[PDB]
Protein backbone atom coordinates (compact mmCIF):
# COMPACT_ATOMS: atom_id res chain seq x y z
CA UNK A 1 0.00 0.00 0.00
CA UNK A 2 0.93 3.71 -0.25
CA UNK A 3 2.58 3.46 -3.31
CA UNK A 4 0.69 4.46 -6.63
CA UNK A 5 -1.18 1.90 -8.90
CA UNK A 6 -3.89 3.52 -10.67
CA UNK A 7 -6.00 0.29 -11.21
CA UNK A 8 -7.58 -0.92 -7.39
CA UNK A 9 -4.95 -2.39 -5.43
CA UNK A 10 -4.39 -4.65 -2.49
CA UNK A 11 -7.86 -3.78 -0.31
CA UNK A 12 -7.18 -5.77 2.69
CA UNK A 13 -5.77 -3.56 5.22
CA UNK A 14 -2.78 -1.51 3.50
CA UNK A 15 -4.58 -0.04 -0.13
CA UNK A 16 -2.18 1.39 -2.83
CA UNK A 17 -3.22 5.45 -2.61
CA UNK A 18 -1.79 7.04 -5.39
CA UNK A 19 -0.50 9.86 -3.85
CA UNK A 20 1.78 11.20 -0.98
CA UNK A 21 1.67 8.89 1.91
CA UNK A 22 3.02 9.19 5.75
CA UNK A 23 2.00 6.20 7.80
CA UNK A 24 -0.09 8.22 10.40
CA UNK A 25 -3.69 7.22 10.36
CA UNK A 26 -5.33 8.46 6.81
CA UNK A 27 -6.15 5.65 3.97
CA UNK A 28 -3.16 7.43 1.92
CA UNK A 29 -1.25 8.06 4.95
CA UNK A 30 -1.48 5.07 6.01
CA UNK A 31 -0.18 3.02 9.20
CA UNK A 32 -1.25 -0.04 9.45
CA UNK A 33 -3.27 -1.05 13.10
CA UNK A 34 -0.66 0.85 15.09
Amino acid sequence: GCKPKGAPCSPLMYPCCTGPCWDLSLDCSFCVFC
